[PDB]
């Protein structure tokens, strides 16, 4: 098989990935490991961190390069960087926007310490972030408009699980409550074969992990 | 010119994207102002930050996101991104790792968390030594848009650390940045936004 997809169905970072091979049909193998410091591990992921992408005997290392990596290979459809280079930049935006202000802050919750001022700060930031995001996003019916791109494999991992992630934090007090179209994208989103996969996969795995 | 660049020579992202502009021999101008959260901002800028590059009446913001804006509208050598897939794949690499796994831990420090950030940075720029070719230019053999990234960020980084590590620093575990740093230096573009601002630098110098 020509693509070994490295990491497992946890990471969202790893689902923003798979969510991009899926959308244009690409063959691939995902190996389920753990990130990790072993020497061995770090000689092809210098941070030891997942997801990646081994084509050619050859590794690629951190989601977003890798996904401009399979656009530039891959160009069928759909393209995930759009050719006019206007709308590229707002897909690039708004990625850069759920990855950077949503998900770094959030992390600091959902993955330490506790303090209801910690959880407050967030739930600013958050906020901050979500107001910004509202003033790129088109959903129409996809986040940055009428097609698939790498904003959507960005929104549909990230802010899936930000979204589960918060609620427990905060009940009638949930940030992406803010953002207008989220709920019918997440359901659109969900009608299609891929994204759907990259659910069913992370349940399977979450289901099996729970029982530690 | 066609485009200006908003945001004061004090910011390393902005100085980033200046490098890029400079290297392609663009026609601009600097426009220094501070980042706000002033709604009027906030329509060309959604998170108040700078830079923010304008042209032809519209607005990108994030530096990544203008970079490969340029390097697609302005594809001429040099290719900020390079033609080959796995060089390109490479230079974002670079570039990502500066920006998230040094100078994010980094801005922690600009309490006495200062050890763990210190573990942080060795850590990170240990990865980075794995990338980087420096022959001569931080990817490889051309300027890059990983040149952009590694000049503005790491040149702050340097500085802005050497109180805290006398003879700790975790960039001296970088081997080939000092080298790199005078050779890019001794460019045209690098120079200028080098010493814009260190201009900057002396003229606010009021401890
Ligand atoms: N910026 C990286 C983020 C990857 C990332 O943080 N992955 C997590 C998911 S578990 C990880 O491998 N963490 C392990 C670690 O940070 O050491 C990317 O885009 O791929
Ligand atoms: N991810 C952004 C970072 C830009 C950034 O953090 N700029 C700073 C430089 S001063 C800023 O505008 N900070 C103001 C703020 O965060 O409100 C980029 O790459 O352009
Ligand atoms: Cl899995
Ligand atoms: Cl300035």
């Amino acid at each position: 098989v020509m693509i070994k997809l490295h990491g497992a169905s946890i990471s969202n970072y790893v689902n923003k990935v798979k969510l991009g091979i899926l959308e244009k049909g690409l063959e691939y193998e995902q190996i389920r490991i753990a990130p990790s410091q072993e020497e061995d591990f770090l000689k092809i992921s210098p941070m030891g961190k997942i997801p990646v992408l081994e084509m050619d005997g050859k590794f690629i290392f951190e989601s977003g390069a890798i996904l401009e990596f399979l656009d530039t290979i891959f160009p069928q459809t759909p393209k995930l960087i759009p050719e006019d280079p206007w709308e590229a930049a707002r897909v690039r935006e708004i990625s850069t926007i759920i990855e950077t202000y949503l998900d770094i802050p959030a992390r600091r919750i959902y993955l330490a310490k506790v303090s209801p001022e910690i959880v407050e700060e967030v739930h600013s930031t958050l906020v901050k972030g979500i107001k910004a995001l509202q003033r790129v996003v088109r959903f129409s019916p996809y986040i940055a408009g009428n097609v698939f791109t790498l904003a959507d494999c960005s929104g549909f991992a990230h802010l899936s699980v930000l979204d589960e992630e918060l609620r427990p934090f905060y009940p009638n007090n949930h940030p992406l409550d803010l953002l207008n179209g989220w709920k019918e994208y997440f359901v659109f989103m969900k009608t299609k074969a891929g994204p759907a996969l990259v659910e069913k996969d992370k349940q399977i795995l979450k289901k099996i992990l729970a029982r530690a």
